[PDB]
């Protein structure tokens, strides 16, 4: 299978994905709509029910609005069953219609459809090529008061938020959010926080996923990552990629461009992707608020092209959820338009919330959460996403590539996408008024003449190589225009792998063109994997299993008829299978600004390092409290550890003495061990 069809579950980088509040887009079946004070008909009161269902979605899916749109996946509310309960938050009746206060994780949610329901939208999701992605939110189960925060398995009731005897939640009052542990073991709010490091509750994740995986589903949104501990995450992750691997991304809040230590660290040691707002509000400052220019979009680019291990992950957008549409009264749909454009030729995964391209207002929660009003496909918007979009799919150059700022200025920015000899120009001009007299452009176009992909539709021009140069030309005011140039690749090039951390026997996929369709052979390292463990080899995707070498950080490398492919970094190999173990060491006082790591004999502990391998730095406030520190690692199960702990502030690291602690690992779930400082 081609590294583009809707199989590719591992990777998303071709695709575009379709953001959508399932209540707030189409009543296709009213016979499930709620009753009373809880529904809305006119869908007037954003905070009660609207009626969308999953017969909707189907519906759109059948009469091709998204064929024609040119998405290639939605990304759909959490489905699992929510409280049926109604909450009072000041005077005013809130309904779970979003999707994200959970009751029963194993059970679908009668508003938005039955299981088969849900199993036939699978099913005529991936018969057009769309994949289908959602929302888990495991953080939390729903708001305490509205049903005393209650989790059922499948019907049977697992516990409550009050008289919570086992602890299956946290009881630590709710985040003030001064600190990424008050975040993490405090509530939000009023949702209950659920306690991971209880076993069952551990497992009933695992078990939860796994049956949704099991139904299909191509991707996972995890809501709330910046809240709960990495260490559990990851080895949630493990579980994921074990069984049935899937592109999985979180949303980890950030307000701006600016680099965020947690944010990048988190992005490239969970095993999961992030949203990027980094890129968000630099594409928002300068397209929409007028408040940073082309050099700022710029500067995003290479920064977080820099700090994500692999920023073909992230994914990208221009407003969401939880934030003021990117339309406005002040903002104009030429602006709009290049945001969109802009975003469909960038690099990443990228996202469009549900009726951008009816250029839908809505400022703030919920007013940004309105009914889909039209189904429309004459809108400009419309019309530049279904030109752009089909490019992920034919231009690896815009699904793989790499970005080089090729010409810019206050207003004007043109940019390139190259992977292999395949390329893309995109020149913009954000300037509504004067349009620009571009001189002396260059760019890796082999010698040609060129027609902007848009058709003009946004006063795009034509163009013309001479190996490269480009002559003189004017961008229009407000232009956008858009130059490929694809060819056949002969040589291995790598241009994904998903998903990029996993236990030897699990299976990755390798993405990418070039690589024939004679089985060469893989190399996990300098471990050439051949024969048999190559379960599938066709020249844009590899499918392979990870060989069982000494866990660690390996690079990825084709070879293609003895030409050696280019090398993707970073892949991560557990030393097998994960369980989160909980690490507590006492009388482990400090000096001001000194810190607590951690590290011990496995890759997973980081092999006795003192760098950016070891764990930490662990916690000291809310589960316990200082001089006892804490941290939730991910770590091998079953096998036997040996451990160590380390405070290190100037550059000066001062180990524990004595002998090196120890503890055999369960052979699942989870487990706690505490141990004096030595
Ligand atoms: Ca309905
Ligand atoms: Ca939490």
């Amino acid at each position: 299978d081609p590294d583009t069809a809707v199989t590719n579950k591992q990777s998303f980088s071709t695709d575009v994905i379709y953001q959508v509040f399932t209540d707030r887009f189409l009543d296709g079946n009213p016979s499930n709509n709620p009753t009373g004070a809880a529904y809305d008909a006119t869908c007037s009161n954003l905070k009660l029910y609207c009626g969308g269902d999953w017969q909707g979605l189907i519906n759109k899916i059948n009469d091709n609005y998204f064929s024609d749109l040119g998405v290639t996946a939605l990304w759909i509310s959490q489905p699992v069953e929510n409280i049926f309960a109604t909450i009072n938050y000041s005077g005013v009746t809130n309904t779970a219609y979003h999707g994200y206060w959970a009751r029963d994780f194993k059970k679908t949610n009668p508003y938005f459809g039955t299981m088969a329901d849900f199993q036939n939208l699978i099913t005529t999701a991936h018969a057009k090529g769309i994949k289908i992605v959602i929302d888990f939110a495991p953080n939390h189960t729903s708001p305490a008061d509205a049903e005393n925060g209650r989790l059922y398995d499948n019907g049977t009731l697992v516990g409550g938020y009050t008289n919570d005897t086992n602890g299956y939640f946290h009881h630590n009052g709710g985040s003030d959010f001064s600190s990424l542990e008050n975040g993490i073991y405090k509530n939000l709010y009023d949702l209950a926080d659920f306690n991971h490091n209880n076993a069952t509750i551990d497992k009933y994740f695992k078990d939860a996923i796994k049956l949704w995986l099991d139904m299909g589903v191509d991707g996972i949104r995890v809501d709330a990552v910046k809240h709960m501990p990495l260490g559990w995450q990851k080895s949630w992750m493990s579980s994921i990629y074990a069984h049935k691997p899937v592109f999985t991304f979180g949303e980890w809040f950030l307000g701006s461009a600016a680099s965020d230590a947690d944010n990048t660290d988190f992005a490239n040691k969970s095993g999961m992707s992030l949203l990027d707002f980094r890129f968000n509000s630099a594409v928002r400052n300068v397209f929409r608020d007028n408040t940073s220019n082309m050099y700022a979009l710029d500067s995003m680019i290479n920064s977080t092209a820099t700090d994500y291990n692999q920023v073909n992950d992230q994914v990208t957008f221009i407003d969401n959820h939880d934030m003021d549409r990117f339309k406005t009264s002040a903002v104009n749909n030429r602006r709009l338009e290049q945001a969109l454009a802009f975003t469909l030729t960038s690099r990443g995964v990228p996202a469009i919330y549900y009726g951008t391209e009816q250029y839908l207002t809505g400022n703030g929660d919920p007013d940004n959460r309105a009914k889909m009003p039209s189904f429309s496909k004459s809108t400009t918007a419309f019309n530049v996403i279904s030109k752009l979009a089909p490019l992920r799919k034919s231009n690896p150059a815009i699904a793989y590539g790499s970005t080089q700022q090729r010409w810019i200025n206050n207003d004007v920015y043109v940019y390139e996408r190259k992977f292999g000899k395949s390329v893309a120009v995109v020149a913009v001009n954000r300037n509504l008024s004067t349009s620009a007299s571009i001189t002396g452009l260059s760019t890796s176009l082999p010698t040609g003449s060129y027609t902007d992909v848009l058709g003009g539709v946004l006063n795009g021009n034509n163009i013309t190589s001479t190996n490269g140069s480009i002559n003189n030309f004017t961008l229009a005011a407000g232009a956008t225009a858009v130059w490929q140039y694809t060819t056949a690749e002969t040589t291995p090039t790598i241009g994904h792998v998903g998903p990029v951390m996993g236990k030897p026997g699990n299976v990755v996929t390798i993405d990418g063109r070039g690589f024939g369709s004679t089985k060469g052979t893989v190399y996990f390292g300098t471990t050439a994997v051949t024969g048999a463990a190559i379960t599938s080899w066709e020249d844009t995707q590899i499918k392979v299993t990870i060989p069982s070498v000494a866990a660690g950080n390996y690079a990825v490398k084709v070879a293609a008829s003895g030409v050696n492919s280019n090398a993707y970094n970073n892949f991560t190999i557990l030393t097998g299978d994960q369980v989160t173990v909980r690490f507590v060491v006492n009388n482990a006082s400090t000096t001001l600004g000194q810190n607590l790591y951690l590290t011990g004999n496995v890759a997973e502990l980081g092999n006795w390092s003192t760098g950016s391998t070891a764990i930490g730095p662990a916690f000291n406030q809310v589960i316990h409290q200082y001089p006892t520190w804490y941290y939730d690692v991910s770590v091998p199960a079953g096998k036997q550890l040996e451990f160590k702990f380390f405070k290190k502030n100037g550059s000066t690291i001062t180990w524990e003495s004595g002998s090196n602690h120890t503890f055999t690992t369960p052979a699942s779930g989870t487990a706690t061990v505490t141990v004096n400082w030595q």
